[PDB]
Order: C-alpha cells, then structure tokens, then sequence
C-alpha cells in the first residue's frame, strides 16, 4: 500500500518531442506521424511578444525558415499552417516511433503528467491538475514552452495540454493539441487576470476515501449532513458546489470502504471549519485536491498499461 | 519557474522491465545485457515466507523453472544464480534495448525515481528519498515487488534500489542491485523494527532556498546562529545534525540567492519553535525533505538527459 502523486510512464512520449527553430526562438515539439505541433510563438522575437500579428509574421516565413530537429536527425519541413495557436509543421519523414494516441480536451478538475522539455529533450515528469480556473502550477522554464501533457489508456496516449506561457503571477497557461487556449487567455505578453479559482470538492473527497483505505482514518465522524446544506459550507471555503453526477462517480469508492459520500462530506466540513489540528492526511498538512476519483482508484487497484 | 516534485523520465528503464514467474509467485524483473535481475522470494510459497531456507529452496529449483516475459516475447533461462537476495537468470538473448548502466549504492537522504510495475508493465513513476533509517514511503501494491528505482545522468541509468517487501508498519524495504537490503531487514515476513526516522535536514534547507528563488520569501528573518547552537535545535527537533560538509554542499545556492547558510538556518529554528502560523511555503504547510541540494539545481537550471 501507500499513496504517491504518481505520473504516468513516460517512454511512449520521450519518443515524440523534438526540437524547434525559427529565427532566434528555439523550443519543443511534438512529432506524431508526418506532422510536428508546437507553439506559433516560435515565430516571434522578444519585442514581437508585446504585440504580435501573427497571419503577418507567418507571412514572412517560408518552410526552410524551420529548423526542426530530432537527437542528431533533422527533419525536412514541406509544409506549415497555423491552426489557432499551433503550428503544424508537415515534414517529411514520418516519427518511426509515433504511439497511438487521441488529442483531447479535458475538463477543469481533470489531472494529466506532463513531461517538461527544453531543447527538445525530456528533463522530468510529474502530475499535474487543469485548476477550476483553466491555469496550471507547474514547473516550466524559459524554453519549456511545447512541452505537452497527457494521459495514457494502456496503449492510447491521450495528448490533452500544451505549454505556451508563465502569467505574470507565476502560474501557467497553454491549448490543447488544437492549438485552443484552456480559459481566457492569449499568446501576448500583457497582463491577463486568471479568475478566481476554487478547490476541487470532488478530488478531495477522492483522497479522504484514499486515505481510509490506507490507515488514515483520524477525520471520520459520527456526524452526517446533506448536499445543500454541506454546499452552503463549501461556498464559505472556496470549495467548488458538490453535484449528484459527483457523487455518483465517487459510488465505487464508496462501495469498497462501506462508507457513504455524505458521511464523507460531514467529515470534510468539520475539517473545513476547524482546520487539521495540527495533524497530517497521507503525509500532508493540507486537504489535496489533485486526485481525481479515477486516479485514487487506479493507485489502489494496480492498472498496468505498455 | 515553478516547483514540483519530478521524477526523471523513464523511458529508458520501461525497455527493461519483464514478468518473472516461478510456481505460483509471479514478480518484476530488470533485463539487463543478458541477465534478468529479481526478488529472490520469487521462488517461496505464502507458507515458506515465514521461514525461508533461500539455498534449499533454490536448489528443487531448475534452469526451466523459470518463466520469464517481456511483452509476449518469452527468454530462455540456461544459468541461475544467487548473490546475496536477488536472483540473476542467465538468459539466451540480449535484451536490444539495454541502456548505458550502473548499479550504485545510494546514501541516506538521496533521492531517485521510482517506476511502480506489476506483471512486468509499467503503472506510473514518481520521486522518493532514502529515509535516515533506510526505508521508503512509496506506493507499493501486491505484485509491485522487483520494481526498481533509479538516477538518471544524461545519457547512464544508475539503479539504485529494487523492492523487495512492506514492513507490517506499512513502510518499504528494498536492496540494492547487488542484492544487500539497505537497513537491517531481511527477506522474511515477521516483525522487523525500522528504527527511529529523523528528517533529513540539509534538504530542507535546499527546499527552502529554491523557495527564496521562486518569490516564497515571507520566513526570511534578520536573525542568525551558529552550527552548534543550530544542532541544539536539531536533535529538539529530531532533525539530522548539520555537518560542514552540508555547508559545503549548500554552497551554490547560497551564492545565487545571496542568503549566507547559517542565515538560512537561523529561519529554520524560528519555522521549528514556532511552526508556520497556518502560512504555506512552495503549497506546502510542512517543512519538505524530499529534495537534495542537487535536485533544486537541477530543477531551477533545466539540466536534460536523452
């Protein structure tokens, strides 16, 4: 037993990232098949930031403008588009090792590993939630951006994120493989406000049940309580509404430790509005929020996928 | 910037991991070259647990007792030997993709990657320390046993650790590559004292620097102390004593952020004797030590590998 933020394994991705030039801008890229993703930001120098017309600094490039490296290869590019706010280099090789995956986009809540790159070179992995607020805190550089997030279904990579930039205010912000920003933001260095952002009720949950399978039982309550009235003490706290569709995907953790889920919120509430004491869940001093109920249970269960 | 607890990618070590099956008991091992690396309990029954005579054991045991797979591919074993508690099944074909490798003996308060396996597929990797008292706190399901855990220095593989068993307090115990257990346990189930766990002192001070470096600059004081009088807190606090050598290693990184070592440590006793007011450092609100001096480095550089 025990339970660890655990990331996916990272071979199936490792053999995709690649290196990308265009002028003076290097980052990573993502070559499946014949086609290479990565940022259209590559396309900018430091003052275009400010204020870049994309269509007109495309304009000035021509497929021999992209320098696009793979280890030692270097692959031939005979075609570019920009899709939203990717491009998509066609190159002429296709990656030998290309897995078989899915582009996806997630929902806020949702957790993925992500594999930081610089230089087209993987350097860590580690797991990672999209916030309520479609912002992520990460680990990212200068030269990380093109780094990817993804989940894996034992054979199908599911590529779901893409690093574009660090907010002004230190967290994160990217697309999915679409090239579509997750929440308002735009590949523009300015001053963008991420929303407020709230605690995700439905993970925590998933961890305080993680928790009582592992021993860690100190939190359980003779009390009990109700979806409304637990909602009104969620709201106090920042912690996102609790809904019958959550409570219905935390049903199978329900049935293993035979405790119910509104028996679980009245031990989260007494928690909330009392604090830790001083003591520690799984380690932590703080209520975690990033695992998702799937996640708790693949931890518990063992799922395997090569 | 930011700050995450990463794991090296592991791709290199997930072309290594194969199934060992031996009667009933069914195993990870690590194909190395042409010999197959794995848990020497891999040949005892539930019952022969309690009170195993490994060599006896052993020799009911034949070359073609021995099923080892790697994907569908299956290994002919033809030699098998016993150094110390692994066991190492000569096997006929080298495995391709063997990486450039060393096995290493790590120190306590060192760190490494952990690929969770079981069935011989990988299910995810995450980063842990080499306790003081030489156990882990990992994450580790009936059938993980043989899974391996590993640094990464660009281009070589250094395997450090091999899981062999869960002490009845829920804690991890393991061996080197070599076979030798790190601590006092031994391959039996019975009831076996970790000693007494301390905190690993020159890593908090690590993590509170590379906190200084990501703007969590709020437990900063103008008070100073000396080594000895720090190490009267310490053993308060059962925290490792700090060594010069410690000083030393801290070095860098009190050069890049201009904060003298003993001034970091003097905000280390006040965080000690008075706790952290409900206040976070890098989203924490414990003091970490699961990151060495080298690790903060390597994450706030952007070293890579491949």
């Amino acid at each position: 037993s025990g339970f660890r933020k655990m990331a996916f394994p990272s071979g199936k991705v490792e053999g995709c990232m690649v290196q990308v030039t265009c002028g003076t801008t290097t980052l990573n890229g993502l070559w499946l098949d014949d086609v290479v993703y990565c940022p259209r930001h590559v396309i900018c120098t430091s003052e275009d930031m400010l204020n870049p017309n994309y269509e007109d600094l495309l304009i000035r490039k021509s497929n021999h403008n992209f320098l696009v490296q793979a280890g030692n290869v270097q692959l031939r590019v005979i075609g570019h588009s920009m899709q939203n706010c990717v491009l998509k280099l066609r190159v002429d090789t296709a990656n030998p090792k290309t897995p078989k995956y899915k582009f996806v986009r997630i929902q806020p809540g949702q957790t993925f590993s992500v594999l930081a790159c610089y230089n087209g070179s993987p350097s860590g992995v580690y797991q990672c939630a999209m916030r309520p607020n479609f912002t992520i805190k990460g680990s990212f550089l200068n030269g990380s951006c093109g780094s990817v997030g993804f989940n894996i279904d034992y054979d199908c990579v599911s590529f779901c994120y893409m690093h574009h930039m660090e907010l002004p205010t230190g967290v994160h912000a990217g697309t999915d493989l679409e090239g579509n920003f997750y929440g308002p933001f735009v590949d523009r260095q300015t001053a963008q406000a991420a929303g407020t952002d709230t605690t995700i009720t439905v993970n925590v949950l998933a961890w305080l049940y993680a928790a009582v399978i592992n021993g860690d039982r100190w939190f359980l309550n003779r009390f009990t309580t109700t979806l409304n009235d637990f909602n009104l003490v969620a709201m106090k706290y920042n912690y996102e509404p609790l809904t019958q569709d959550h409570v219905d995907i935390l049903g199978p953790l329900s049935a293993q430790t035979g405790i119910a889920v509104l028996d679980m919120c009245a031990s989260l509430k007494e928690l909330l509005q009392n604090g830790m004491n001083g003591r520690t869940i799984l380690g932590s001093a703080l209520l975690e929020d990033e695992f998702t109920p799937f996640d708790v249970v693949r931890q518990c269960s063992g799922v395997t996928f090569q």
